[PDB]
């Protein structure tokens, strides 16, 4: 069972190259099923889910290869079903459904349970496709969608905002006949990215990033080259790594515009920040951070995916600061772990009251959440002595070799086993 052994304290400084966003890479990989011509997907990170998607794509009949890029050739997709064995560990699998039915007239995806108690709803995906003219076939454990010819543009009002469902509906609509309007569409940068990918292929889409996305069906999607946007959360994690260690860092391959709220928040903490078209710099000038007040909210507001990171920040900052989760509940499970590290905080309802401390103390810690997990490792970096973060597979799934990046930054870290 992989573990991170960290020896601190150590100042995190230097440069880091941001990886492509897993959350944009995925929906884009599935959208490539619509491409009649070969496509080159640049800036794709090396992660478990990517591997799973590649296998899935191959299983469908698409030619797939990779490195920094992922070359795809969906000119001849012969198989129309995503089997249980290939979708079993990946919810994103549902993304195969839309492209299949829209381009080929039929698609089937396997669902572990669906009907199983606690299974994750895909109703939005199913119903959205239905609105598009697809005939739906439902049986416990699977979903089938089909249509005689082209799908049909429809006016779809989403009662529940869904990143996943927005991708499915938007993707399929690019090939339907007529215009499709998605009300209450997810706003995420990852949605704008997927949309941009589609447009790069010849699709007609506007409103991406707003509450209303308008899609005009076209004949076909071609091929070409597309560069997946930078990982916004990863960038945030590195920025904080420097902000909590009195360090200075430059993030290469970044996209400043996807981090407005995070950047302003960092400035509030006293950080000296600079941005270019593809870069972001943070400088603490050897200074301890200032405590800040944070309210997580829907994009473009402060991202809930940055919470754990900012909590850490407050925990070693000068003064007291409160962090409030306005939408999601139970996002403080990791806090007790930090307190075991000498941190001072109180969890009250949907908030955590932070009381900054000088130095943290190494300890054996663990968190199931990738962000919280990564915050633990960062804590290990600036804490006194040895810190051992257990079950880092969580981090491995969303971070492209964080160990190597941290090390280049001046971190004393090793990947170790201990069972
Ligand atoms: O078909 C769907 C899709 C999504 N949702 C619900 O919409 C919310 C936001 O939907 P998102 O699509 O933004 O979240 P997600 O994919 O990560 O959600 P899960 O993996 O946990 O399903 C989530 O809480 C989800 O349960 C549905 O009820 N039905």
């Amino acid at each position: 069972m992989d573990k991170f052994r960290v020896q601190g304290p150590t100042r995190l400084q230097g440069e880091v190259t941001i990886s492509g966003a897993k959350n944009a890479a995925l929906p884009i990989l599935f959208a490539a099923l619509l491409a009649e011509e070969p496509v080159e997907i640049q800036n794709v990170p090396k992660l478990k889910d990517i591997d799973t998607t590649m296998k899935l794509l191959t299983q469908l009949g698409t030619k797939v290869e990779r490195x920094g890029s992922v070359w795809i050739d969906a000119s001849n997709v012969n198989n129309f079903s995503a089997p249980y064995d290939l979708v079993k560990t990946m919810r994103a699998s549902i993304w195969a459904l839309g492209p299949l039915v829209a381009r080929f007239g039929q698609g089937q995806v396997s669902l572990p349970g669906g009907c199983a108690i606690g299974a994750r709803p895909v109703d939005l995906h199913i119903f959205g496709l239905e609105k598009l003219g697809a005939e739906i076939k439902l049986e416990e454990g699977y979903v089938k969608a089909s249509v005689n010819g082209r799908l049909k543009g429809a006016h779809i009002v989403m009662d529940k905002v869904s990143v996943g469902a927005t991708v499915t509906i938007m993707s399929a609509a690019t090939l339907a006949e007529g215009t499709t309007i998605i009300e209450n569409a997810a706003r995420e940068p990852e949605i704008v990215d997927t949309a941009n990918f589609l447009v790069a292929l010849g699709a007609k889409i506007s409103g991406q990033g707003t509450d209303r996305i308008t899609i005009e069906g076209v004949e076909r999607l071609g091929g070409g080259v597309y560069r997946v946007l930078p990982d916004r959360i990863e960038t945030g994690t590195f920025l904080v790594a420097a902000a909590i260690s009195g360090g200075k860092i430059v993030c290469r391959n970044a996209q400043p515009d996807t981090l407005d709220a995070v950047l302003a928040k960092l400035r509030e903490a006293g950080a000296d920040i600079e941005t270019g078209e593809d870069w972001i710099s943070l400088d603490m000038h050897g200074k301890r951070p200032k405590a800040v007040t944070v309210r997580t909210a829907p994009h473009p507001a402060f991202p809930t995916d940055m919470q754990a990171q900012f909590t850490l920040l407050n925990l070693v900052a000068e003064g007291t600061g409160v962090i409030t989760e306005t939408i999601f509940e139970n996002r403080f499970m990791h806090v007790p772990e930090l307190i075991r590290m000498g941190a001072h905080a109180e969890i009250e309802s949907n908030t955590v009251i932070c009381h900054g401390v000088e130095k943290l103390s190494g300890a054996q810690v663990m968190a199931t959440d990738l962000r919280a997990s990564a915050s633990l490792v960062l804590a290990g970096c600036i804490a006194e002595g040895t810190t051992v973060v257990d079950r880092i597979y969580h981090i491995d799934r969303g971070y492209e070799r964080i160990e190597d990046k941290l090390r280049a930054l001046g971190a004393n870290i090793e990947r170790v086993k201990g069972e």
